[PDB]
């Protein structure tokens, strides 16, 4: 029956498929249509069509594996999209129409109905499958009766009757928030429209509104931009993605219902975009330290995942007006145009999304200016993101503490992410493909960049842990300078180290002290493990003399500097050791398969060449100290290390500090409340992290106590001499 409910479903169809916007003369759209044509043809040629079958598709035949239910229904959704596309060869095709109708009936009778119980992953029974069923019925509503539609959605109400909780039919339900809560909307708001149920629609929208609240504990968005999910995991880049991607799809529909959301919370969405998402996007890539276990998925590398966020932003811009709309469009435009590695259209899967992106890119009225420098201290999720616009590099610092889990290994995904938050760092430079093209299955998991660890074997079956200490955090002074520290203890309490970082605009100092090891295993810090490009080879210099690296590890005692020289200055990486250090280096081909780190991925072998730099710590009380200087040529690097000759102020068990004389900036980490006199100019008095700038006879101060998560009055922590 035609009514206001169907009017909303028509709008939903324009969003999830957009056939009304299709244009055969539009190159990008025709490409997506061709993809869907191929998928439907494959499904139609392989579908079991015998009497009393045991499965619709052999590839997804074991219905004990819940993933097979969702995969099956998604194949039907693809058919629905094409049968309703005037330009498809399957438009109104009699076999396709009957196949969808008959398939819904078969699954309903033998696989997914109200009499069944969750077997496998609850997600498929409550979100994945219901969304596929909803979209299929919505697109093909003119081929189903209202009675059939209610019949096929009854099961959804059985598994998801309450819009505030998930896993309601199990012995351990949970309160829905964040991304999952948004999916609750794509499940119950649409089912509500299909079932013409006003109560389901209103109550679900009511529950959804919880997503707009700022939290100070638990899952959700924090005032500093952090986003936590799964109790205590940094997750802006995966569950945050779902939240904005799904919410942006629902909003146009919700705002037209009799229960619209107060247009005051959109300001809150704009804040998420600027404070939480934007900082994590560098040259079109979404920082992996915010993506949790999704880093182990081959089809979801950094640039691909980024599109989920970008399309959410451009949809939100479309529902905005004036300046806000134009500025959001500009944000998307500049990020996309800065990405010379990935084609954004490869992950725009609906015609409306393709259309919106094309108009934005071709509209001269929408500004596309390189993004300016920034530095975000996401203390509530223990991550820090830095970007320098003048030199063009991004830096990511991945930590954890007593407040956050180090890594997520669940559903057989991310089996070797053990050290991805043990003070691991990321460098985003001219090689936009660095963390892509198979980086995750080929990187040596025992030597994540920046981490100090022993060489003990680790089990894939292990799961994440929190850190014993709360002394982990970042003190930010401005858009270019900040200081961080991590009171580190390894996974089995056999090694410790006071690790600190000094972000000084165009370089980052890495200091480590109090390194102790009580095990029989060898300890070392991985200075770097950089994935190489066969097209852009590096010329390696040690103490400014060319060195020839081999697969076999070579030792370089008394090293003052290491420089990786590319033909592109924006890919250069230099390391300056404040005090001559004993390191080792190697360049080797590393092989692996995505299945090695994620059970559901391909076992196909992947390979990449990596350059590894490390420093062994054979004695208790050992330390390390070096400056990472990216994006400058060889001569300039050599000049800079001369300028930085005496930049190291101290690096011991209670005090770590680096001074940038050119800027007049100090980075300081104090592990106790003793009076520390710095450069014979001032004194710092409390345990904590500092970033200070001297301007004339004035001092700008940024202090942070990571344990109490508080700053402090100036006179309590600083005193000029
Ligand atoms: C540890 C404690 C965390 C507490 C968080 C409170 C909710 C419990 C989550 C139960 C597991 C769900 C999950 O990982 O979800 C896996 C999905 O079912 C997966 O199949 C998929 O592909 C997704 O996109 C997804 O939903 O994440
Ligand atoms: O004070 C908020 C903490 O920083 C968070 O990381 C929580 O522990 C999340 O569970
Ligand atoms: O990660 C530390 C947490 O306290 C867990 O031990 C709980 O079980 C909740 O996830």
């Amino acid at each position: 029956v035609k009514d206001t409910y169907t009017d909303r479903l028509d709008d939903w169809n324009g969003i999830i498929a957009g056939n009304q916007y299709y244009d055969s003369k539009n190159d990008q759209m025709a490409k997506l249509n061709q993809e869907l044509e191929g998928k439907v043809a494959d499904s139609l040629s392989s579908i079991s069509s015998q009497a009393d079958r045991i499965y619709l598709w052999e590839k997804f035949s074991n219905y004990k594996t819940s993933a097979n239910l969702t995969a099956t229904y998604r194949k039907l959704e693809e058919m629905a999209k094409q049968v309703t596309n005037p330009s498809s060869r399957y438009y109104q095709d009699e076999t396709v129409v009957r196949t969808v109708r008959d398939s819904m009936e078969w699954m309903h009778k033998h696989v997914y109905n109200s009499e069944k119980s969750i077997v496998g992953n609850w997600w498929d029974y409550e979100i994945g499958t219901p969304r596929a069923i909803n979209n299929t019925l919505s697109l093909m509503k003119e081929y189903f009766s209202d009675e059939e539609i209610k019949k096929y959605t009854d099961v959804i109400e059985k598994f998801v009757p309450d819009p505030e909780h998930f896993r309601k039919t199990t012995d351990n339900p949970f309160k829905a928030l964040g991304g999952n809560l948004v999916d609750m909307g794509r499940v119950k708001v649409i089912a509500g429209l299909l079932r013409k149920d006003d109560q389901e629609i209103s109550s679900t929208i009511r529950s959804i509104e919880q997503v707009f609240k700022l939290v100070d504990q638990g899952e959700g968005f924090y005032q500093d931009g952090s986003y936590i999910d799964h109790t205590n995991v940094a997750y802006t880049g995966a569950y945050g993605n779902v939240l904005i991607d799904g919410l942006s799809q629902l909003l146009p529909v919700i705002q037209k219902t009799k229960n619209p959301i107060d247009k005051d919370k959109m300001q809150t969405m704009y804040h998420w975009i600027d404070k939480s998402f934007a900082p994590l996007l560098v040259n079109g890539e979404l920082m992996d330290m915010s993506r949790g276990r999704s880093i182990s998925r081959a089809n979801s590398e950094g640039h691909v995942a980024a599109v989920e966020v970008l399309r959410g932003i451009h949809r939100i811009a479309d529902m905005s007006e004036g300046e806000t709309k134009q500025r959001l469009q500009s944000l998307v435009k500049t990020i996309v145009q800065s990405d010379s590695y990935y084609d954004v259209f490869k992950n725009l899967k609906t015609y409306k999304d393709i259309s919106l992106m094309q108009s934005l890119l071709s509209d001269a009225g929408v500004a596309s200016v390189p993004r300016t420098s920034y530095l975000s201290a996401f203390n509530k999720m223990d991550k820090t993101a830095m970007y320098n616009a003048e030199k063009g590099f991004g830096f990511g610092l991945s930590l954890f503490s007593s407040r956050t889990l180090n890594y997520e290994h669940m559903n057989k995904e991310n089996k070797r992410g053990w050290y991805t938050s043990d003070g691991m760092f990321y460098l985003y430079n001219g090689d936009l493909s660095h963390y892509s093209d198979g980086y995750w299955p080929t990187v040596n998991p025992y030597k994540m960049p920046g981490t100090t660890e022993t060489d003990a074997k680790r089990a894939d079956s292990d799961t994440g842990k929190v850190l014993p200490s709360a002394f982990v955090g970042t003190s930010k002074l401005d858009d270019a300078n900040a200081t961080a520290t991590m009171d580190f203890t390894n996974w089995n309490q056999t090694l410790t180290a006071h690790k600190s970082w000094f972000m000084l605009k165009d370089k980052i100092a890495f200091l480590g002290s109090n390194i102790q090891n009580t095990s029989t295993d060898t300890a070392a810090t991985t200075i770097d493990q950089r994935k190489l490009e066969s097209s852009n080879p590096y010329k390696v210099y040690v103490n400014d003399k060319e060195a020839s690296l081999t697969e076999q590890e070579k030792d370089y005692p008394e090293t003052q500097s290491v420089f990786l020289e590319s033909s592109d200055s924006k890919k250069n990486i230099g390391y300056f050791f404040f005090k001559k250090s004993s390191i080792s280096m190697s360049k080797a081909l590393q092989k692996g398969a995505w299945k090695d780190i994620n059970e559901g991925q391909s076992d196909k072998e992947v390979e990449n060449e990596f350059l590894t730099i490390s420093q062994a710590h054979k004695q208790n009380g050992d330390s390390y100290g070096y400056m990472l200087i990216p994006n400058v040529d060889r001569a300039t690097f050599n000049q800079m290390i001369k300028e930085l000759e005496s930049s190291l102020i101290e690096n011991n068990e209670t005090l770590q500090s680096v001074y940038d004389a050119k800027q007049g900036v100090w980075g300081i980490v104090k592990y106790d409340d003793s009076v520390s006199t710095i450069s014979n100019q001032f004194q710092v008095l409390k345990r904590g992290v500092y970033t200070i700038r001297k301007e004339g006879d004035e001092y700008k101060i940024a202090y942070y106590n990571p344990e109490t998560q508080e700053s402090a009055p100036d006179q309590e922590v600083f005193k000029k001499l």
